């Protein structure tokens, strides 16, 4: 069935051959992709950039496969909650652990018993800052989450992933407070779509600029904006 591309991609071009890779079908949303990919550069893509996005995408929903759930979390589950994005392993202020995102929460993966913290719910969020920690030549970046009604922030040691973790939290928590206000679920698969193309888009670019050309995608928080 489907094989990568081998010539240049004008954007009708790259809506069809995105589609026809099943990895999104919604044209409006493969346009913002495209205008992603091209920030800054000439309107078209090239087989190399549509073989990297692809490759990052997929190695992404690898990792988010292959998750390893406590029980007592997947009993606490709502009905189709999955996992889709997982961090590395990283330092933060409940322990170390991997942070995995599902549809509609924040988990930590934790050693031990329960084995699991849940973060924050899209729909609880009161803040969430980007930030890093300097004393001399040391530098931490550091995520943030505060929860409305709730004292202790969340801190995460995201490393050099903490600029889109940033990003794919606010776009999921826009998402969410917009479907709330539309009683439309819809709103929060679409912005799994657009944070899950994030990741590809920053995984594809490999440069300082990647996390603005990213936020092309960042459809609900650009609306707040």
């Amino acid at each position: 069935n489907f094989e990568l591309p081998k010539k240049h991609m004008q954007l009708n071009d790259f809506v069809k051959r995105v589609q026809e890779s099943g990895i999104v079908k919604d044209a409006v949303i493969i346009h913002r992709l495209f205008d992603a990919l091209t920030f800054g550069h000439e309107k078209q893509i090239d087989p190399e950039t549509f073989r990297d996005f692809y490759t990052c995408w997929k190695e992404t929903e690898a990792e988010a496969q292959e998750v390893s759930l406590p029980a007592l979390l997947m009993e606490h589950l709502d009905k189709n909650e999955c996992v889709y994005k997982l961090s590395s392993s990283v330092k933060t202020n409940r322990g170390v652990g991997k942070i995995a995102m599902t549809q509609k929460r924040l988990f930590l993966l934790t050693e031990g018993r329960p084995g699991y913290v849940e973060i924050a719910t899209f729909r609880n969020i009161e803040e969430v800052k980007n930030s890093t920690v300097a004393f001399l030549l040391l530098r931490i970046p550091t995520l943030k989450i505060k929860t409305v009604a709730k004292k202790e922030v969340f801190e995460a040691n995201l490393k050099s992933e903490c600029d889109l973790w940033h990003l794919m939290v606010k776009e999921m928590w826009a998402g969410k407070q917009l479907a709330d206000d539309h009683k439309d679920p819809q709103y929060v698969q679409q912005a799994l779509t657009n944070v899950l193309l994030m990741d590809a888009v920053v995984g594809t670019l490999q440069s300082p600029s990647a996390i603005h050309a990213a936020s092309k995608l960042a459809y609900f928080d650009n609306m707040k904006k």
